[PDB]
């Protein structure tokens, strides 16, 4: 039995940025009162881990990275009531601890207890449950998903469906929810809408699958990789662009085609200017443009009042607007009810110890998703 | 009588930027197809006007500026249906043509046919209808209230109740419907929210007025003039804040006193640094944020995309988001039926004669609103 001991196993560690991962051996200390230690099945690469390597997404090294994905309880700790050994789960990067002013809001959803804003690289109560060579490691997100175990306080895990399929679901854990959400739950989309969608990655054509589910006339797709179109088109996108084309900025070139601008866009990207460009080309009286990419660290973007002043609308939004912890399995449910699709989202899958080759292949454009299997 | 006639009167002819209105005689040509020439009652002295003025708000000199007003039409051109001769009206700085598509949307207000992105300074035909010493004047907003008689087009023009006291209902043409619509319109402020206005001058007491009307449970007024906090809580602040009574930056102040961040903020300024504090004061995670103020021109702000990622939603509109011929009717009668009041904004009456004491009051931060009487 393991339960109440430390758990040795291998992790991807990330010691300095800008630097492969090093699958490695650590020590998982057990659950505390209230925490959780999970046996991870599978776990998939977002963007948002590599901002970690690049530190486009500061957060304390070393560190165990990794947010979006699905596992198996082993043990729980003093206290814990929502999950139980044997149960299949879903790690939640964004918690949600129902007491906070935000979760009892009826429409936020990015809880006061998250390490996103003011990362700590810690559990909620300021450690850590990973050593190293004999060095304490960093949590990301509280989740630390590149580890054969993790240890997660019990706002941040979500128990969900015994059957469902741990390799597809664990992207529910992000990509899908966050870009599915940003469209019919931040944005909402409205039937027959016009829509435009920056950055056709994983988040990117999950916004793509939300506007479509919402019923937009039309969703066109832009990225500067036209590699990405067939993969959106197929997903729901009427027509793709890519900046790159054109002699004119995109905006006007959309605002054209728009007849206009556009109802709603998405920024999926990351990047001030495509932000500001994003929100130039909804239209200036009722466009909604929501911010759904993680912009580098701590640096500002430029943009002109009047684009809003006009009556433009401007937010962004974490995990999708979804209150992580109610939503999570009311999301594998529909999956499993095939309300929606994953495996659009997966173009490849390898064994953790791969985990380099996927980072290679999300950098190389060549990949949406690449589902790491323990 | 004057009918399809020249008429000769006064107007106040601003002919360069930052100097004194020229209260002189100018012809006014008869009105066209669809256009109607209305003989002014009163107008309020907006602080958009001064903009003019100053340069901050850019529109072909020389030119009859004001658009906040009240009148009765002497004379309508061939196709006129929505007004005739003797009707109580007031003229709409943000027109209604009606077939555009923000005009068909269910939401846009802020008309197509508008001429405050790209100042023209002309009636819809690109032409103008006043002269002064043989040279042409430019019309503003296409409206040119500060004149005894004025030509507009029908769709800048609203018929309201005959039994309307024009000198107090003028500030429905702007400052009044702007912030009241602002509040329960755009921002559409709760019932038991944490509301917090910046500037509380003519706007900014109606932010004030509609946030009460919309149950706010707390409003704080945000000035540096001290001397705005007497009537902002005589219409409903809860509390005043001056910014330079604190040395710590008033977001930090507002988010310490709203024990995290307020639900809805208003920017009732026109500054830069006022609309990102504004923003940043609001809740993180579903504060809504309205800017209200127009910022001086050609200038872009900075600030950090991660305010809106949390979740926070920025707006701005144009006439409180109110589309224009279709609410300044309602407003008027909603009015006569005591729904709101206008005298708290009407500090100053004085004849049209004296337009320039009266931005004299405005500038020296004496007044609210002056209305002048012609
Ligand atoms: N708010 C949240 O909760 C949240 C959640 C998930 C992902 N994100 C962020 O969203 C972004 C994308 O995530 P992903 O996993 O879908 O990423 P990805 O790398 O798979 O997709 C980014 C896409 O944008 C494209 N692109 C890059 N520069 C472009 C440009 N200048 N113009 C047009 N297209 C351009 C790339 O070709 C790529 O197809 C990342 O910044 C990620 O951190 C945020
Ligand atoms: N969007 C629209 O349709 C619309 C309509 C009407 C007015 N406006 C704009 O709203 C703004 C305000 O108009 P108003 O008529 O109420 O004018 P006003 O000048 O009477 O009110 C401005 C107030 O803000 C205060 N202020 C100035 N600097 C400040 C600072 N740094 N911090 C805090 N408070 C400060 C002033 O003391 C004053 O009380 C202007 O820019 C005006 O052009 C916009
Ligand atoms: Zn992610
Ligand atoms: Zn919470
Ligand atoms: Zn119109
Ligand atoms: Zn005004």
């Amino acid at each position: 039995s393991t339960a109440g001991k430390v758990i040795k196993c291998k992790a991807a560690v990330l010691w300095e940025e800008k630097k492969p991962f090093s699958i490695e051996e650590v020590e998982v200390a057990p659950p505390k009162a209230h925490e959780v230690r999970i046996k991870m099945v599978a776990t998939g690469i977002c963007r948002s881990d590599d901002h970690v390597v690049s530190g486009t997404l500061v957060t304390p090294l070393p560190v165990i990275a990794g947010h979006e994905a699905a596992g198996i309880v082993e043990s729980i700790g003093e206290g814990v009531t929502t999950v139980r050994p044997g149960d299949k789960v879903i790690p939640l990067w964004t918690p949600q601890c129902g007491k906070c002013r935000v979760c009892k809001h009826p429409e936020g959803n990015f809880c006061l207890k998250n390490d996103l804003s003011m990362p700590r690289g810690t559990m909620q109560d300021g450690t850590s449950r990973f050593t190293c060579r004999g060095k304490p490691i960093h949590h990301f997100l509280g989740t630390s998903t590149f580890s054969q175990y993790t240890v997660v306080d019990e706002i941040s895990v979500a128990k969900i469906d015994a059957a469902s399929p741990l390799e597809k679901v664990c992207l529910i854990g992000c990509g899908f929810s966050t870009g599915y959400g940003s469209a019919v739950k931040v944005a909402k989309v409205t039937q027959g809408s016009t829509c435009a969608v920056f950055g056709l990655g994983g988040a990117g054509l999950s916004v793509i699958m939300g506007c479509k589910a919402a019923g937009a006339a039309r969703i066109i797709g832009v990225d500067i990789n036209k590699d990405k179109f067939a993969k959106a088109k197929e997903v729901g996108a009427t027509e793709c662009v890519n900046p790159q084309d054109y002699k004119k900025p995109i905006q006007e070139v959309l605002t054209e085609m728009s007849n206009g601008g556009v109802d709603f866009s998405f920024e999926v990207i990351g990047r001030l200017d495509t932000m500001v460009t994003a929100l130039s080309c909804c239209q200036e009286a009722y466009g909604v443009s929501v911010i759904v990419g993680v912009p580098p660290d701590s640096q500002n973007l430029s943009m002109n009042p009047m684009l809003l002043l006009s009556g433009r609308t401007w937010k962004g939004a974490i995990f999708g607007g979804f209150k992580s912890k109610d939503s999570v399995p009311k999301l594998v449910a529909d999956f499993m009810a095939k309300k929606f699709a994953l495996d659009p989202l997966i173009t490849h899958v390898l064994p953790f110890e791969k985990i380099n080759e996927g980072f290679d292949l999300l950098r190389s454009g060549e990949s949406i998703r690449t589902i790491l299997t323990f």
